[PDB]
C-alpha cells in the first residue's frame, strides 16, 4: 500500500560545473551515490534551456527552446525509480535579462552555475510507471 | 516567547490524484496524519487554477481565474494551525503553453498531476491570527 | 576534497517583521544562531523588490528596481560563509497585481509578510570565493 512516508537519507549541497547538462548531472550523481528517491530544489544560471509543456491530447510535450543565459530562479523536482535506473524530474522558472520569467517541465539545460541541494529519501518503493496519459508517474496516494 | 525552531517530524513524498483540489487534498492528508505544522514543495499542472494578489488597502485578494492546463513550475508553501484546523498556504508559478510564467498566491487548483514533498515540523506553537492587515499571520520572529 | 554531503542541523520555520531587508534580516539571524551554511525557501510578499540578472561580460549584474508590493512566489536560495561571515543568496520570482511574473537574482527586498523555512547544514566546508566570472562561487563538485 502506498503511504508516501520516507525516513530522511543523505543530504546534499553543491555547485555542478559549468558546461554540465543539469538533469544528466543530478542522474549521474545519484547513480555514483546509490540514490533512488531524493527531493531536489536550486538556483544559479542556465544556458539554452530547454522547457516543456505537455500537451495532453498529443500525449507528449511541446518543446521551447530558449537560447542565451537565463537566471534559473528556481528548479524543484524529484529523483525516482525509472526503468530500474534513477531518473530527475524537475520544473524550473527562468528570468530574462529584463526580468520577465518563462518556465515549465525542464527538458534540459546547460549549467553556467547551478546550486543545487538534494535530499535523499529511505522507503517503500516510489516508482515512476507509464500510464494512460503518456506519463510515466508513482502510484497515488489516495485517501 | 518565539525562536522559530522544530525538529524535523515525519517526510512525505507523493503523487496526489487527478481531480483533486490541491489545497483540500494537502489539508485532508494532514488531518488524516494528525500534521499541524510543516512545509511543503511540488511541481505538476493544475487546471484552471485561481491566483490571488492581496489588495493591501481593501484587505483581501484579487482573485484571478485562469482557464486550461498550466505547468505547475513551483509549489512552496505551509502548514499550520488557523482556527483549530491544519491550515494551507501555498504560492504557486505556472507556465502556459507557450512558456510565459504566471503565479501568485494558490486561491485553488484542479490537480492534473502534483508531485508534493511535505516535511512535518515539531516544537513550539505557531499559529495563524487575524492581524491588522487582514491576513491570518503567525506571531513574528523579532531578533 | 569535496563531497557535497552534510548533516542535517537546526530547522526553522518563521515569519520576517515587516519592514525587515530580508536578505539582511536572514544574515542577521544566521549571525545570532551561530548558523554557517544553510539551505531557504519561502512565500510571502515584499515592497520595491530589486532583482538581479547577471552580464557575463561586464562581470556584474543588471539590477532592476521594481516599484510596489510583489507576492513572493519563490524565494530559493542558501546561506554560505563568504569573507568568514555568512553570506546569503537567492533568487525570486515575484508576482504582479496582473499575476504576471517577474524575477531573478534577490538583490532587496523590503518585507511585507515572510514566511521563511530555513534548513542548517553541517559537515565539511563550503565557502564562497572570487572566480574568474566575477562570481562569488563555492569549490565545485566534479563527478
Amino acid at each position: 500500500m502506498v503511504t508516501g512516508m520516507f525516513s530522511l537519507g543523505r543530504t546534499y549541497l553543491f555547485r555542478v560545473p559549468e558546461g554540465e547538462e543539469l538533469l544528466t548531472y543530478i542522474k549521474n550523481f545519484c547513480k555514483k551515490e546509490g540514490i533512488e528517491t531524493a527531493i531536489i530544489n536550486g538556483i544559479g544560471t542556465l544556458k539554452n534551456p530547454k522547457i516543456g509543456y505537455f500537451l495532453e491530447e498529443k500525449k507528449e510535450y511541446k518543446v521551447i527552446p530558449l537560447k542565451g543565459s537565463y537566471e534559473l530562479i528556481s528548479l524543484i523536482g524529484n529523483v525516482s525509480l525509472k526503468d530500474g535506473e534513477p531518473f530527475v524530474h524537475a520544473h524550473v522558472s527562468l528570468g530574462n535579462e529584463e526580468g520577465i520569467v518563462f518556465g515549465g517541465h525542464l527538458v534540459e539545460g546547460e549549467v553556467f552555475v547551478a546550486e543545487i541541494f538534494l535530499q535523499e529519501l529511505k522507503g517503500e518503493k516510489i516508482e515512476r510507471k507509464p500510464t494512460k496519459y503518456g506519463l510515466a508517474l508513482w502510484e497515488e496516494l489516495k485517501l
